[PDB]
């Protein structure tokens, strides 16, 4: 297990400094980084594991219309730090993270070209794999919704985490 450490503090936003009396805490945020994935069934929630049928893709537009579809993080242009903090003794095998890109086309790689790999870290050796904080560039000239799709796969068991964050990336 683990949780998002940076950018920002969402706890600070929930706090009375929002003004003094009002708030927009988005309290669905208790454990979203730790969104589990299981091989086989059950899932408790609705079906996941649907990537080869693309039920979790073409049908996953409904997941981008879900009650559980928590909030867009607003980021202006330039690089930002993205850091996760963990309580894991668990052995990762690999983690990698993508953004969606708008405007897919069936005549083209659509189930891959839905996205862009924005970074990857395999479990291998050196302080390169040890890095748990990474800096990602945000274009300075564009505005638009994206989802970060991230996977954090575990060597220790056939089950993993698979997690998403909606964002709204904008200009400098
Ligand atoms: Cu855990």
């Amino acid at each position: 297990h683990g949780f998002i450490e940076k950018p920002g503090s969402r706890a600070a936003l929930c706090s009375e400094a929002f003004g003094f009396l009002n708030l927009n805490c988005g309290s669905v945020m208790y454990e979203p980084q730790s969104l589990e994935a299981k091989k086989g069934f059950p899932h408790s929630g609705p079906a996941d594991g649907q990537i080869a049928s693309a039920g979790g893709l073409f049908g996953g537009i409904l997941d981008q219309q879900s009650e559980n579809r928590w909030f867009k993080h607003i980021m202006t242009g330039g690089e930002h730090t993205f850091t996760w903090t963990y309580t894991a003794p668990h052995n990762t095998s690999q983690w990698h993270y993508y953004i969606t890109k708008k405007g897919w086309d069936p005549d083209k790689p659509l189930k891959r070209a839905d996205f862009e790999l924005i970074g990857a870290v395999p479990h291998d050796g050196s302080p390169a794999s040890r890095n748990l904080s990474h800096h990602i560039y945000i274009p300075e000239d564009r505005l638009g919704y994206h989802v970060i799709l991230a996977v954090w796969d575990v060597a220790d068991t056939e089950n993993a985490f698979y997690q998403v964050i909606d964002v709204d990336l904008v200009n400098k």
